[PDB]
């Protein structure tokens, strides 16, 4: 029977290796996954996990898994949490899940253990997820449930001569991978201190590039990002390029105060240059392919997806009953949005579409014009009737 | 029996008065209203229209009522239309139609008219507004119905040339039509623009602002208090030197159809966004998400040309409660046409340091924590486990 | 070029054929749906178009259809409108809409016609039905919009010797098909004045049937009824036998002040003993079947949809969307529901599913119970959090 | 330093009283709260208390604070959870809950207790009441966590036999609780009703009744001025007598679960059903389709233990302004088991006969109405085209 848990190369789970170990009795399978964080390669990781006494150590390429089924899912339902930050740290969390049971399936795994907090969310999103997809699995939490520390892994480490790198933590707190970067720093916990420059790494000062603007098309096929200045692209690809692009002009730098599920309020900094452009982009597109009242009603459901993601329901029937709608809406959503990137800014300029429900004939009042002006006063009078005989009755 | 009309000096209407006392041989009222949109001096305009044939020509100076009555509840409701712009041109056609009925009841005005077309939103704040406020008054729309145009008012008698541009402005903000913009593909050029400067013209030197509110009002801009009139001009100025507040956007009318518009909104764009950021310190988490969807729907009826049904009023309640505590200073950073939020602080605030870090000082009870999550993840977990037997 | 026109076999529409053709010099083809109206029989009306001058008379039986693609969406939507009735007259106009254009494309049919007032909402759902499926072809609405009365076309029957029943019509104007049925009389535009027992037809009295109450049982398989007390059934045939032993039961009898679309509020009276047996059954089902923050939501989309068809836009994108979100929703809504017909009241007091979410060891005390009662105290401790919090605040 | 705890006479409680004193070494005040649920006279009730140990013991009559700020507020949401049955057990908590708070203020209480299991609601509605009002009292809950029963009670330790059924009643209704309707497929029988008679009992005298409202407040039945309690009471046993008010749900509890109840809430399913007619009569279109959310919002708030709740308290404002003119009469027949509409009156009403009629007296202009259909149809019919393109 094994223990199954995520792994990144990190002080506190390389030495949870072999305490874990020591703990339950139980040999350790170290996961570590490719999402496109940077850093140590993931071959250096790997050993690590091994060195510290793990009895199997994988790594999993899942990059065009979490663009293809997880970033294009936020893209289409537009997902910006308190209308501010496209759930960056949130999105990775079920597709963790889903590769930690698979590995526990095929290396004999009876108990998965994470390393979250009790005051964050993403104890949620992990354990809600296990709840939903292996409830047979034990889930083991050291830090929340059992005191694990760095100052106990540390002394652990000590003891048990493990080889790990012990040296002073720098201030910051880093959670990153392809689709965005959070910062977490204790300086910032107060709300009127500002971030410095020391903060930032996903993206440039917004006043770099002054008279150098980038003029940026963004195409998209059935609500997902297939071209980039006519070049194609995987969805990937889209992510990366438009990371570089958008972060060489600062956009995406945000600075939020949240509401997380566990009750508390909490000041967060991210940077998700290519999010935002591809979030604002496919927000474009839908305001010329997308009907009024269906529009107006999907950004009831785009809001409540990313509640539901934020809240650790990816995985419940009500995020998956949602996908079938945003499926179905996102059938004519093809077309191209002209933006440009500067100052930190994102603007919008151009839009094109072979689905576009804009009719230049309808809005025009040159010589094409097409819109019957005499059906509007019959429409505004039975529009208004409702409402004025209401007023009626309160002037009364 | 009177017709009472809005009054801006324009070509159009100077002649419709006259054409209307000779179609209706009625006397014609012109009332015209400062909301900020600057132009020709109202003495001026309303000494024009007694020159062509009003019996009467009134000067209205409605800025602060229209700051504190209209622009502070879009403000308290966010008000984002297609999650884009803040109502431009539909926040004042309330007003105006208030103010146009109030002249009817002083003038013996019996009928009212206005210059909407048919295929766009006015038409729709302006007769439903009416038939509201006044269903005893006939509603007369000469150039919607009456083939009113500037050719048959030239006919029909100062004549300027014809610009390229339809401009629609007051101190919210500006709205900019021209064929050349019809074409989706077609950028604005820099002839658009007149509230806001060029971003890269002052990026030079970022403007950091700090804007105060008291139970949701704009109340302070950098400690010096400000009243909601002087607010918005403030933030006119500032975010429109920094090129802030500059949307494109292709939006749906009431009407069917889409149509591509250009706005400038410096100032509203800047109380908007700080008064969202307030909210997410001083308001609670579930009243928050439920917020978004009352902003969505408020703003929905002002632009449907319901700002006087019930469902509006009724919301406005709702809002001033949620307002209550919304008190507090936001600091933001304009440059670049964006806006950055850098600092906040509030004496109502719901953000608790104790709470939130893990330093020495933290409160936060982690024994609970595993239950929640537990329990939270129960009917799910229950509907996962049928889901895959 | 043909008129096309929906016909049943009245007196204004009958007549309406020859002054149609008069009007605009063009052929009639007259179409007449079976959606199980009863009344007289199909071939009898047929004719009577033929001998009142039109070049063409069919007949369309789609009471299987209308039941299957019109009914069964209605039932898993448990689409209330006001939340008291089962949009009675508002489901058969799409498909009477899409029969009238495919008989347009077969008969060389360039306008179609319809009887319609300005003051209803069925002028809504034929043309807006008519605008969306086949925006080339003409409307005609000759009662609304030029001038066509009862008494106009007793004269032209006059003048012309149309073969036509003139006598006096009853007091009562009736709608009706197989879902539901709907009664107008002056007398009832009183708001103070109740319904008499000769405003009924397809339900008894309620205080019949004292000592024989019925139990039944409808069973559904992914949102369709599929059986009644352990018998299969068509969809048409579920709500016939419901129909009938429902109305036997003085079940759904409806007294409505409603919002038309136009802007106005109206009384009126429904019967729709089957239609309100079966969407009362299918929503115990989801009760039974379906997660608790889906159905909160799934109330929303219910309530929305009913709106959506009852103001004419069954053809509308939102409705279609809501439709593939409706589709996921049904996967597991199977299982049956006992329910006891009596006293013009359904009352539900059983229920049993192979897919049910109802785990009796959760919820019981008894010897089985595996509710774990340790997490209680922690849940209700974050749950109340933030407005605890805001509370403080308040009261500080 | 005194524990409060709120009391029924019951055996599990009466010796906690005692026990808790060993435990806790703290003296007991016991506070006796009369909701109109029957049962033992309550000045028996309060010297039970006395003799079992408690230090002061305290009866409060809050029947009318009950109807007035609980009841009432339940039908101006037309409150039915799972749009089922009236919130029979959620809305008294939140009373009991200031109360117990008030007697911890007046006789020194640092703790409070309650007798809730750990699976059911009833632990939300005190434990977030209790965090919210009072978050310096510590709250003690010896059910869930002490695991105090009637057994440990027994033994700790007037013995009644324990009864099949656990109920749970006050004058909004009546719930209760057995084991043998914990079986889905299993029917209740004669034995659980007790406010209801079976509708075959008076079927041969239906019963019509008109119910008035004031401002969406009950004021009146059959013309008689009422109070609310007075309402509620008097539709109670009409309703009662006819069967109506028998509801057997099926529900999803917030920890989780779902769960199959029974109820009895005759006076309240005549009253909420009343109350929705007249807002048919009442409220304008686009405001009910909109407060059919917020309804049922309400009803989700108040479930989940969150009547305190700052979005439930903004709600509250909204519904406030909303019921303004929800004034007239609705007539009802009350029989088997069934409440059936039959007639409206309202001096408020938004009907209008002539708008409505094809009389002489007609005033609808259907000239507006070919323009109407063709703009509303509209954008959805420019969708179709691209569709089908
Ligand atoms: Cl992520
Ligand atoms: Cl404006
Ligand atoms: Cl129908
Ligand atoms: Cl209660």
């Amino acid at each position: 029977e094994r223990v199954i848990l995520a792994y990144s190369g990190g002080l506190d789970t390389s030495v949870a290796i072999s305490w874990i170990g020591k703990e339950t009795g139980r040999e350790v399978v170290a996961v570590a996954i490719d999402l496109g964080q940077g850093g140590e390669d993931m071959e250096v990781v790997r050993q690590r996990a091994l060195d510290c006494g793990a009895v199997e150590s994988i790594v999993i390429d899942a990059r065009d898994e979490f663009a293809n089924d997880y970033c294009v899912p936020a893209i289409q339902s537009n997902a910006l949490y308190m209308d501010r930050y496209p759930l960056v740290s949130a999105l990775s969390r079920p597709l963790i899940v889903k590769h930690l049971v698979k590995a526990a399936r095929e290396h004999g795994g009876t108990i998965v253990a994470h390393g979250c907090t009790g005051k964050g969310n993403d104890q949620v999103r992990f354990e809600v997820g296990f709840a939903s997809l292996a409830p047979d699995l034990e889930v083991l939490a050291p830090v929340r449930d059992y005191a694990w520390t760095r100052e106990k892994a540390i002394a652990f480490a000590e003891e048990n001569n493990i080889p790990i790198n012990v040296t002073k933590r720098s201030p910051f707190s880093i959670d990153q991978n392809v689709w965005g970067r959070a910062v977490e720093t204790g300086f910032l916990e107060h709300l009127w201190n500002a971030p410095t420059k020391d903060v930032y790494s996903y993206t440039e000062d917004p006043t770099v590039n002054w008279s150098t603007p980038d003029e940026v098309i963004v195409g998209f096929e059935q609500g997902v990002p297939v071209s980039i200045d006519g070049r194609s692209v995987t969805p990937l690809q889209a992510i990366e390029e438009l990371n570089r692009r958008g972060g060489e002009q600062g956009v995406g730098r945000l600075d939020v105060v949240e509401d997380r599920l566990v009750g508390i309020k909490s000041r967060e900094i991210y940077e998700a240059p290519g999010a935002m452009v591809l979030i604002t982009a496919h927000t474009e597109l839908e305001h010329v392919t997308l009907e009024r009242e269906l529009g107006r009603f999907k950004r009831i459901t785009d809001q409540k997806w990313g509640e539901l993601v934020y809240d650790g329901l990816w995985f419940s029937p009500l995020k998956t009953a949602l996908e079938s709608f945003v499926a179905k809406t996102q059938e004519h959503v093809t077309g191209e949005i002209r933006m440009v990137l500067h100052g930190g800014h994102i603007a919008v300029n151009g839009r094109r579409s072979p689905k576009s429900l804009y009719d230049f004939n309808l809005a025009t009042y040159d010589e094409g014009d097409t819109f019957d002006q005499s059906a509007a006063k019959g429409f505004v009078q039975i529009h208004g009737l409702s409402s004025s005989i209401s007023a009626r009755r309160d002037l009364q």
